[PDB]
């Protein structure tokens, strides 16, 4: 019967012009430079099975030529040769796809499947149907097989760095139809892998060497950095939800990118801001210090501020009120002749950019031309006026409140401060950039964590700092090329949606317009997936 | 939850079905045998969602039913024979807590002592420790059952 | 298995009394006049295999006898030979049509397809069902193959003018039905062709060398035009967005037919408007200026009016009331003796055609028995009295508005003014002619572009202008019959949509009777498809 | 016409399926077809390079043509060379084929490679074959990585007994196919590869015929306008790697600015704001897009600055976007510094300050702290009497960003400018041919060329210290004219100053790229 599919049963084999015995002979002929091939045992469980790789939906509103799904040709694509290229140097051949398409007897539609060969740009404006390919009905009981044949350039692919390759492609050739109308407008459709019979792998090697260029940032992304363990790199809290930004937004202090460089002045941890010389001054009297932007000789990171100076507009204030949703932290003031402290300064001061603030401070968003100025919210014991003064304040801070209530995520995106030639993060079709949202103390209430009446404050960063140090400390400049993501599955127990990591350092949801965050107490586990382009609309069904 | 079943050796089965589909559980075990009393490592059987369900219609009606019956295999087989009324090292199962006079008119709640007569859901939730035990043999509350 | 279907297999083939062998070797003697055949590797690629063409709307109010699908025999009807048609200068032979009907097994209804031998009229009255001829189910699962000879009196088509060839139809049989009823009411149909055995081409040419017949019109549109970069034929503003007209409008000026003639008076660019013989009064103070249509002696296009004056009917006002949706330019007087003009009098004007001016002005539409008149909105520094004066404005105009809130389109289809002889554009069956949107600057706010909280105002033209640049420069009339479009597809984000350009000059499409303005933000790219009769529905699927 | 490394060659593309396009007797395959022509003058020391073309099939029109239908290529080509020399002439040159990995610049040995030797004298063409000396298995089409490369040179310099008015020569270059070239992997026609396209297109006959419009006036073009001195534009100015260093769109509509000082202190209006803050603008904040990058003239009184921009507009409420009626006059724009107290001109964008001054009386004056302006971005220039006066702008009333590249003449190769016809103030009857004289606009690019260099990136087209050449036929001679890849245009008109008009242009022609350091044919 039709009804029942075995593990190994590939169904309908289906061809398209590039499968040739040609290539295949070609393939295995050249990659003979390195000697004979390994684990090429055609008996064993992990070559004769199919195993699982991705599901997709197809919607009664999906136009004809729009792309559903694609994939690029690696060992990355099947769970066991992923672990086996873990003490081999190279790997040729080829891969088997099949897909099971999840209709009725009483839908219409077809779909289209082309192998798209190196060198050709992946995109909306990619005609299939006018490549070599095969249809496939929405009614189709059995399973259908594709072969990707191994089109390359090179005599065999280097493990860290391959080089150019094919990648397969599947659209929608005429639209789904459903002839009762109604609410039923979607079917699905699962695929899976197994090598094809001239896969192979050569020159073993020693299991802790290290490649020249690593393969994927996977690892970076594992469960525990989300489910309780990472914190972000701005506040130093626990990760508990992704905040949307449909607007756009900018960040370089503490963000590394897939080059591994950064464009701010600090490192991936948190510790004391240390600063030699300022300017104190009191004009139960508060202290004010501050110097020039762009003269810390100490630190061989960037020459712009003290490592760990956080990266937010100053917030004026003066009198008896507090300023609102400004950097807190707690230190005070020292002699730079000894190093000793000035022990009756201590109090808890608000940090931040500002311009002019002899005259009128004045919040700047720029390094170029600004001061950089600390001032304690509240009254000191007994205040110094000095030419030449140090400070001392810690990494981890707090947000300044007025009274008991609570406000907007703290920076809002206007506030950040930037470098002349950062590069932003915006929007591409219904994708949109994310910041990463821990719950952070207050000075109006200091007793509220979660669950309180008071409501909750929100600290933003860019990025899970496990993920910083991972990319400050490997290289990986050749896994994305322009215009791709890396692309993460989180699955929950009531929905699932995906994660994309640009060049740039920024991640992306589909989340289109909507703002409000979304939790991660029920999140269970996450897996990766692997390049796409960065057109194609990112996973949402939660 | 957090198994992936789909990346185990697999067998894939339709909806429209007509005819019965049998798959065979073998014993894969790392002893000579398993004693009753405590059978050490065993192997299980899981049955997952592949592909959503649909009906094209839509409407009201959107559930199916499956049914499930077993026969042993060709290698099954029993050894020595024991008292009826023996006991076994590991705990006898909890099947036995629960029969069908507790709720028909015979057993009563353990708060009021009066005959139960109903189930009463509770949304929100709730918590309880007097004369409530766990499934480890303790309270925390100050009562005899 | 029936559900799979490859590049290569035609599916069933369904055959008409004209496919002979007779034909096919008289095609390959004959053709020989031209040296040796090229390209005519059976082993090729490109010819084994099956390509996308088109696809096609059947739906239940189709009656019977109505054409669907029409092509005339030619190398434009696959990619490939379309691309090597560049190089050749003739060609011969057959050509094979694939069809692939995206049914279920609920539906009914049949179609029929003939091959009409060269010499007999195609159009409106064709009674295809009498000629030898075949019948396809709606219910159809394999694809159905028909094959169109080269039937011709010559011994090669010369790819400059090819002479006479054969004409494929294909056309409604019995009406579809779907016994649900309800909102499923249209299935698709795909097309893909390949060359027929006996296809050739001979003589190498020059890729850049031109025809004697004229070029196709399919460069007219392409993506950039209606994305961001072409400018509307009235205002000079970018177009973003389409307007259907159910009442339906006619226009002259700045517009061209396909004939390559304009029944305006001006050329197709933006450059100042220019006159040096009329009256000028002012009995701060409004000035008046007027002169008799039918005088612009340095005009060579017309005399009507001088180059570049709007088309649109005047609003009279006086004192304190600023009129609503008048076309207002920038300009002055100048004294006509030596060309100097009269400074004071520099001040934003209105301008439009009018009768009966000094003592009753009233807006008129009609060119002979009109005046033309310009007259100062708000108040110049000192008025002038001259029986002889010019006139100097800049052609990019402005809407006037009296309060800040924006009017509707401007201009209405009753607003505009029309010379003897212009024809019209009227709907033909559910085909609507449409105008092209673009945003004006309007007086009563000025900084208000798009998006404002006041509101957005639109102008219209009937062509964009590069369009009508390439209609000036050129001759189509042999590229289209009267009763036929030239065809467009337009793809977005989700939807598409078809387009339609008759030999009068005029846009249409398949809106209706709605009145709704198209946004063209979502945009992806524009495709030709070609010519089509004008009683076919065009599709609009958004 | 074989090659020493056919069979290795064939049997390694094999990894793409067999090859396609290989019927060794067609037509497009057997015949030699127009590629290219250069230029050899008697200044050229040995060890000069005049020729270097690198190993693709964008050197033969019908390769050209038949690789927008495939994804891969292997197998090399054949060249001749046709001198248009005489028997009077003397002088050798010498070409040769070069592997990857070998450094090409002025000095290299080619005389110490494997050549051929051609001579200035020679009637019989002379043949020369590449072949394709790969490490990989195939070239993709749209990344085809290490290639060969043909180069020519001067062997013995070129040598005139006579010694008269002619100093250069012109070689022809041909080319067809070897036996081994073969494509292989269908693709989609419309799909798109990452090399760049060829800029052949950005020039045709309509462009200076009577359709194009220049890029600062949006005026229609009717000449050239050499310029000796050299200049330097960015406004409005595109370059082949696809950016700008100005701050305005290919495209001319209103000028429009929110905040700003206005004062009235019958009078003349003045408004002022500082450069660098224009928040709106999203290609620069210099200036709002459209304002005209001229430096200001001052003036007071009854004086009418000379060789000023002029548009049409006037002032406007921030607060709610209405205009103040009695404000509209004719303004002069441009940057300028010291505004308030001494207005003096300035060519740079750094801390100047954008000026608007009515030159004609309003009809009532306006004093605000801040005010809008609003002006169409088409304009007109001021002069004070009925006649006509030089090209505006010259070279230094031309305001530049920090960072612009300028031009500067190349041996007798001059940077031009493109001109079309202005209306002034004082005659805005006279067109052209008038008998009170014609007055000039110019600009630095065709605006078609503009926009097709904002909407497509040509980086992988030209290498630096390339022209690319077009042929200009008019009904008696023709010249040429090089574009490099700054966006200047060039023409070898030496030290002549001289218009030249386009009135009795013909055909323009494709002609290919060529060393900025050879000549320009310039015989009109």
């Amino acid at each position: 019967p039709g009804t029942t599919t075995d593990g190994m049963d590939p169904g309908v084999v289906a061809t398209t012009s590039v499968v040739t015995t040609e290539n295949a002979s070609t393939s295995i002929a050249t990659a003979g430079i390195g000697g004979p091939p390994q684990q090429m045992d055609q008996q064993e469980t992990w070559r004769t099975n199919f195993y699982y790789n991705d599901v997709f939906t197809w919607s009664v509103a999906d136009a004809p030529g729009n792309i559903l799904y694609t994939v690029q040709h690696s060992p990355q694509n099947n769970p066991f040769t992923a672990v086996l290229s873990q003490m081999y140097a190279g790997w040729a051949g080829g891969m088997q796809f099949r897909f099971i398409v999840a209709g009725s007897g009483v839908f219409g539609g077809r779909l289209v499947a082309a192998v798209i060969p190196p060198g050709i740009e992946i995109g909306p404006g990619l005609e299939v149907r006018q490549f070599p390919h095969v249809v496939i009905d929405a009614r189709s009981l059995e399973p259908v097989t594709i072969t990707m044949p191994d089109l390359r350039p090179n005599m065999y692919h280097p493990t860290g760095n391959p080089g150019l390759v094919p990648t397969l492609v599947l659209s929608v050739y005429n639209n789904l139809i459903n002839p009762f109308g109604g609410s039923t407008s979607a079917i699905q459709v699962t695929v899976e892998t197994r090598p094809s019979e001239d896969f192979e792998f050569v020159m073993i090697r020693a299991p802790s060497s290290k490649t020249v260029d690593s393969i994927s940032p996977a690892d970076l992304l594992t469960t525990p950095v989300l489910t309780g363990v990472g914190t972000d790199n701005r506040w130093n809290g626990e990760i508990v939800g992704l905040q949307p930004v449909p607007g756009g937004f900018s960040t370089c202090n503490r963000h590394w990118n897939l080059n591994g460089s950064t464009y701010g002045w600090s490192s991936p941890r948190f510790a004391a801001i240390d600063h030699d010389r300022g300017n104190a001054s009191f004009p139960n009297v508060l202290e004010l210090w501050y110097a020039s932007a762009g003269s810390a000789a100490d630190n061989p990171i960037s020459q712009i501020a003290p490592d760990g100076f956080p990266d937010m507009s100053f917030v004026p204030f003066s009198g008896i009120t507090i300023p609102t949703a400004g950097w807190v932290g707690f230190g005070g003031i020292w002699n730079s002749s000894n190093g000793a402290p000035y022990v009756t300064t201590m109090q808890a001061y608000e940090l931040g950019f500002a311009t002019g603030v002899p005259s009128n401070p004045q919040p700047t968003t720029t390094t170029s031309g600004a001061q950089i100025v600390a001032k304690s919210i509240y009254g000191v014991a007994n205040g110094i006026n000095q030419t030449t003064a140090g400070l001392f304040v810690m990494a981890s801070g707090v947000i300044s409140t007025p009274n008991s209530s609570a406000t907007t995520y703290t920076p809002q995106p206007n506030r950040i401060v930037n470098a002349p030639g950062t590069p932003a993060a915006a929007p591409i079709g219904k994708n949109t950039p994310i910041m990463f949202a821990s719950v952070v103390r207050r000075t109006g209430d200091i007793n509220a964590e979660a669950g309180s009446t008071n409501g909750t404050q929100y600290g933003a960063g860019s990025q899970p700092l496990p993920v910083t140090i991972g990319l400050s400390l490997n290289n990986y400049s050749s896994a994305l090329m322009p215009g791709q993501f890396f692309v993460w599955q989180l699955n929950f127990a009531s929905g699932f949606m995906e994660l994309g990591l640009s060049v740039d350092g920024y991640f992306y949801a589909g989340t289109g317009a909507s703002a409000t965050l979304i939790d991660l107490s029920d999140l269970v586990d996450i897996r990766p997936v692997g390049p796409r382009p960065s057109t194609s609309t990112l996973v949402y069904n939660l």
